């Protein structure tokens, strides 16, 4: 209820901003959402098109008011939501690539940027469904890799730099409840990425 | 939990972004946070301070990080929280009033633009600890336009044209829960208070 309620305010929202040929979009669930992306980067043409809760195929059929604008550069990161329902990789794999072929056909002077999966902790014991399979991230993301250079879209490693090697866990310092970023942890994302938006 | 946790998120990385002597400020809770503020007005300079969940004691304790860039505009929309918690109008203006006097001795520059707390409706069955006070926020509003002349700040009336005469709430077409704005919400929002942003 709160999801899907939620998901239609900004999806209705999205439909009346417009998006145009020169603009880089920011897509994914609530770890999207969470920034103010034109702020982070000092860019006029950031626009966050993140939606708290969502999961690939949420993604996929609200796709329609952001291709039609042909926007330069699409940064998605998403799936971790369809994990804590327990949806396996390979499934989540195949519905990313449905969102990558849609986006190919419909505005193919686009750039795609497949970020990986971030990691998650169990240690704040928050978001149960999530943090305890933590396993399946690495799982998406050695997929999601191949699958970038199968269809010619960018890779990029988000998980390297967040992850614990000593764990597989997310590091602590990032986060305040195993899922989600504190502002520190949004400007470490900003600097691994930002070579790709200038 | 889940409020306090988001709230040290948005805090957190409101801190890592810069406000400037140009900047409009949005300041509020999830209906102000649920907008992408730069695109609806299409100004660099407009900037989402929003954070579900909050509250005006919230608002308050996180001013710092805001006024301290001395910004241009402030728009504060905030008190829903604090009447889903059975807070009187009483405490809620008093509040508002800390606020307001706040930001006058920190930023004397800034112009203070208050927002009437919009209508709540509760024919969707949703947010009850909200929609059942909906005779509250009348309450709040009769109140916070004489506040807005005694400190010599602005009173921006969005509440009129929210509600619906008959009924006293907000009208069902800007909403699909009784609380938050679709997407027409935000448009008649943005045509309300365009004149004050330029």
């Amino acid at each position: 209820r709160k999801y899907s309620t939620f998901y239609e305010q900004r999806a209705t929202l999205f439909e009346e901003l417009p998006v145009t040929s020169k603009d880089i979009i920011f897509l994914g669930n609530s770890i999207t959402n969470g920034c103010e992306w034109a702020e982070l980067f000092q860019n006029k043409n950031v626009k966050n098109r993140g939606i708290s809760g969502d999961i690939c195929m949420g993604v996929y059929d609200r796709l329609d008011p952001i291709v039609k604008g042909k926007p330069a550069k699409i940064f998605l990161l998403i799936g971790i939501n369809d994990v804590s329902r327990g949806t396996s990789a390979d499934k989540i794999i195949s519905e990313i690539s449905m969102i990558v072929r849609k986006i190919k056909q419909e505005s193919p002077k686009t750039k795609l940027y497949l970020q990986s999966v971030l990691p998650v902790n169990d240690c704040y014991g928050m978001f149960n469904g999530h943090t305890s399979r933590w396993q399946v991230v690495k799982q998406i993301n050695d997929l999601l890799e191949p699958l970038a250079v199968k269809e010619g879209v960018a890779y990029i490693d988000l998980y390297s730099h967040f992850v614990e090697k000593e764990t597989g866990k997310m590091n602590p310092v990032y986060t305040n409840d195993g899922l989600h970023l504190l502002g520190k942890g949004y400007l470490l994302w900003r600097d691994i990425v930002k070579p790709y938006v200038d």
